[PDB]
């Protein structure tokens, strides 16, 4: 993917205060950038521009009618349901920024984002901190996890929406 | 967005005493300003300039007749109800600084600000400290939770409406 | 408000001992003073001469008829209420230094305080301390609220009279 | 108030050893002196030389007839109570350092001092220490509760008269 | 009062290691002396040479007929008590150094000292210690109460005589 | 495996900045790389990517019919079951990220990774960190659990996925 | 007084190694000596040379007839009792070594010491140590309870041997 | 066994960074390597190629017939039992990786393994650390066991089969 | 008593490494020795040669007739009792090393030793330590008793070994 | 005995880097070697090369035939019982690695080692460390339990085997 | 006593490094030696030089017939008891190193070896250490119970014979 | 005894590493050697070459027949006891190293060692450490028993065989 557009090398170099470097090659930094983006993906679950189709074997959690989805659905668009003898389609309006719906069973929806320009800035701010840490810690001495001490995880934490 | 009118780059540079450093280009300051304003909006809950129309579904929270909405409406404009098979749309005056309801189903309101001069000074003061912190410490050393240690977050606490 | 009449910049400079600062211009010091006065007013509640009006809906609290408004009405002319089923409004005299009144219903009033020169010395001293602290702390600390550590909030405490 | 008679500027300048310093103008010293005397008045609760005479409502605390005063009446001559259905005005003499009298209801008496030289020296000594602290520490360092650490709020404690 | 005879300036200067001081003027030392004497009087209640007339309303303490007074009357000359239902005036001489007597009402008496020479040396030593402390602590340095750390209060403690 | 394709020696030499060092020959770097990759494989349990469908033995765990598989099936391609006493084919949709299925026994499903570039960058970062630690610390000092203190172990914890 | 014969100034100066010092006059040293002997008398309770006849009131302590006087007795002149139910002074013989009388009412005895020579060496040593402490430390630094820390007090403890 | 085939001495010299040692000759490095491989074998239990025959007596264990042999037979080749008054010898196939069989008696068997090529990398890495630790600690410094502190025993732990 | 016969000054000057002192004259050292020997006598209870007579009254103790005298009579010579309404005087033999006898009553006796020969060695060492401590602690050192910290009271303890 | 064939002096000197030191003669090194081997034999319990026949009395520790013997028997030769009124001497096979068997009375056996080449390397390493410690620490300082702090003891622990 | 035969001054001078120091004359060293030997005798209760014969009274401890001696006799010749109703000789020999015998009463005995070699070297060793401590530390410093910190009272503990 | 053969002076000097001493004479080291050997004697209880006879009474312990002796009799020749048993005096040979036997009563026997060459090396190693410790510390510095910190007691501990 064109990570260059999401975060240029020049900005990374400027933030890290490493635009005068005798041995750190761009080829290596292009690996740290991808690693940081993958780490953010794993920590938050918010995919970038490439949208992904979701069809999964949903289930009912309890008699209250609670259904848990694996990922948040595309915002605004209703979500459809089918299967279990219900030949006709069925759909409801989902909650924004949530993955709980109410009435073998089957359901479908799409997850992803419009494009490079819709990424919240806080994600980038945490990512840049993570790259800076990885640049200034090849792994020779202790001076304990990298993604936490660098503070990027705290920046990303604002979006993980723990129960209120 | 016109973040420039809210906090011109000149003031940010003057506060940080870095107007002559070529290491901090305009784009980096723009990114820092955007991230700081986003963090302030998330923390204090005060929606910024845009006046976005908001529509989202609801479920009857309790048997007593309580329902909750996700964002704060602007005072004056009633919150209206539509759909859900009910008798007919209904209009309610919003309780300022609250989004709780008193008597699938739908409702909608507006959130935002009419004028940009209404920004309290404390928010700008905290944003200045946060940007100053981000300019100096890239997070690659331990001597990193900028929002807390920089002191910006505590300034905004005056408005986070602790329960009296 | 004309804060310059209450605290000349020269006085602030003589207090903080910053009559030679090589980078702190007056345009930033004025913002500092504005923020400090806002913080003091919010903490103590001793507002100034200018006035503002508000309108809100209200709900009775108990069978005894105690009612709570969102802001303190001016110490003076009546506070008006409208609606409530009855065909004509009802009005009560608001008790000063309080937001509580005694008996949907809509309420309106005007906010503000009395003559300009009401400011005592302690608040001025606290504001000076807060400004002095703010000048010498753009935010860097491993060696945490500015108003608490600086001691200003201990100067203003004499006017709160907390009953637990 | 006319503090010039109670504590000449010359004594303050001599105690703090700043008579040759041009960076502390008469305005700033006047502000510090006024603030210090205000703090002393708030802490110990004795109004100074001006022979203030008070008229305050009083209600019997309990069936035993205890009545508590908000100020200590001048010793040696009676304190009078009126109103409250009394057949005729009645006046007694209080026990010294006692603010409680016992065998609508209104009470009046005179509280003050004859000559300014009777202003107890401890109060002036505490004011001097507070002013000296204020002049040297603007409040932007951690080497700030001036009233305490300087000792003035301890020098004044002799008078507050906790219950024996 | 004749403080110059109770404790001359020369002795105070010699004790505190002062041959000649660059800025400490005698006028300020004269204030320190008076402050120290007032502090001693407040801590012990032992009024100096000027004998004082005392009149106050006395009461009986307990079932045992115990009687207490505000100050110790002179050792050998009676106290008087009349009014409040007494049958005839009667004056009696109290215990030595103990304000305890045994079987509105007003009682008066005289307390004080025979002459200047009656002052025990310990009080003078404590006053000298307190003066020395005050000369070397204008109130600007922390790294607390002056009268205790200086040790004068410990010297005076020998005469307060808490119950045995 | 042919590790030369996964991680060329050039990248290791660049990250550890030892391309000009003649004391670390290719033979020793091969050993270090092999050991690091084997350690990662043992830890996360994700054998690397010769693309491979999965068919493995299983035995039922309890009356509920729960059966535990080894690796995560891919999304959108149903598993199929055989073995035991079954006489007809059967296919069920797997739950995302799951490794347990319920209705000797046989069954096969499609999973794994296709291209070597899909090897998540986190694993490569962990391997690089472990190799960098091994290069500089032979293991005879206390200023030695290399996998942990170097942080390589922490980078691999994102995958082991303790029960939710 | 006779303090000169008990402890000549020459010995004190020799002990304190300050004979050639013009910075401590004779009057101040005499004051130190007087204070030292006063403190010693208070602590150890041994009345010094000046004999005094004592006449003090007494109250019956208990139903057993016990009565306690104020000061320690010297070998003791007989005691005459007056007041109460006795028409003429009731003569009786007291006993030394205890302050208890056991077969308003008056009692009497004598106390003191005939000669200086019996002052034990321990008292002199303690007085010397206390005077040496007082000469050097004026009481304005901390790193000040002279009677205790100087070690003088512990020397005198040999003679008390309290019974608890 | 031919340890020089598994780990060339030059490899050890390169790992420990001792390619200039002034007094560590090869006749001692051979002993160090011999000891380290023996320690690894005892810890992990993975033997080395050469086989050896063993004969031992046994004692009747219990009813269920679980019998423990002092060593692990090789590859499950038959293990014979003789003597003890049995009618004729009986033989069983021993379960590999264990020394327990299911049924005075005598037992004999042979122990060993197949080939050198089946040595994983982790064991080699641990042995290298153990040798490096041994070289630089001849036994005259305190800075508890060599195999533990050096971290070698933390490399072999991956094969010791804790109970899942 | 003639201490010079028991301990020459030269012995002190040799022990305390003070055979060069130009400030510690012999007159003060003699007083030090005089005090030290008296302190040793008080601690050990072995009164010295100078004999002294004593006369005292005694109260009636109890049924068993054990009576306590204020001092220890001289061993082996009668102790007399008189007065107390007895028909004629009664005399008893006093038990040595004690002040208790077995039966207002008056009592008389005498105490002392024979001569100076009754001094063991350890007492001399204790006295030497006490004197050496006293010389080099004039009483202005804190950067706690003299006789205990010096160890002399640990030398004399051997002669008590009481049943404590 | 011929300790030379087990550990030549040349190897010890090479390990301790003292081959050119004339301060350590051959006799001292022989003494150190003998002491170290004795300590190892005592600790690990492995009887060394010189074979010896042992005859000692026994008393069964329980009531069901528990035999216990002082030292471990050597493999092959049965332990033979003699005397004790037996019908005839009886022979038992030695259970390896133990001296407790299932059955005044007498028993005998033989212990030792067939050849010197059977010494494990770990014993030699521990002996070398202990000798190195003893060479460089005579035991007159504290930074002295050589067997433990030198690390030699822990090397031998591999063989001591715990009771399970 | 004639200590010259037990420990010549030459040995003390050689051990205590002071064989050329003129300060420590013969008298002071003899005093130290005598004090140390007396302390040793007190601690151990064992007179060294004379083979003293003791006659002491004995009272039966309890009906068991236990008698406790004060000294330890020798194994081989008896200890005699006399007095009471014994009409025939009665003398026994106790357990070695035991001071208790199992059956007014009088006892006497003598034991020990021929010569001064019964003054074990340990006692002399302790005396040397105590004298060495005494010579160097007069007791006016802190870094003082010499008998302990020097180890002499620990050296003598071997013979104290804890009461088993 | 000719200790020279047991441990030559030269070996002691070489071990304690002091063959340059300017003041430690051989005569004093000869005393140190004897003291160390006595200390070993007292600690472990094993006598040296001189075998000695023992005579003492032996009271039975319990009905089980357990009897104990002061020292271990020679390993192979009998202890004797007269009377207290069957018709003839009887002597038996004891357990190896265990002073426990089983069936007036005076019993005697011999104990000791064959020759000077039978002393285990560990005893010599401990004695050398104790000698070095005694040489280093004459008793002045404190840097707590001398026989333990030296480590000799730990070396001797292996032979003291605590009770099981």
């Amino acid at each position: 993917m064109n990570y260059e557009t999401l975060l240029p090398l020049q900005t990374i170099r400027e933030h890290a205060k490493c635009d005068d470097n005798p041995r750190v090659t761009d080829t290596l930094l292009s690996l740290y950038r991808e690693a940081a983006f993958e780490a953010a993906e794993l920590y938050t679950g918010m995919s970038f521009t490439p949208q992904k189709t979701i069809v999964e074997p949903v289930r009912i959690k309890n008699r209250k009618g609670k259904i848990v989805l694996s990922q948040v659905p595309i915002a605004g668009r209703p979500v459809v349901f089918t299967g279990g003898g219900l030949g006709s389609p069925l759909e409801l309006i989902p909650f924004p920024n949530s993955n709980v719906l109410h009435f073998q069973l089957m359901a479908t929806y799409v997850a992803g984002r419009r494009c490079e320009s819709s990424v919240p800035a806080g994600i980038i701010m945490g990512v840049l901190k993570l790259i800076a840490w990885n640049i200034n810690n090849p792994g020779d001495e202790i001076m304990n996890n990298g993604a936490v001490v660098s503070g990027a995880q705290d920046e990303w934490f604002r979006y993980r929406r723990v129960i209120l």
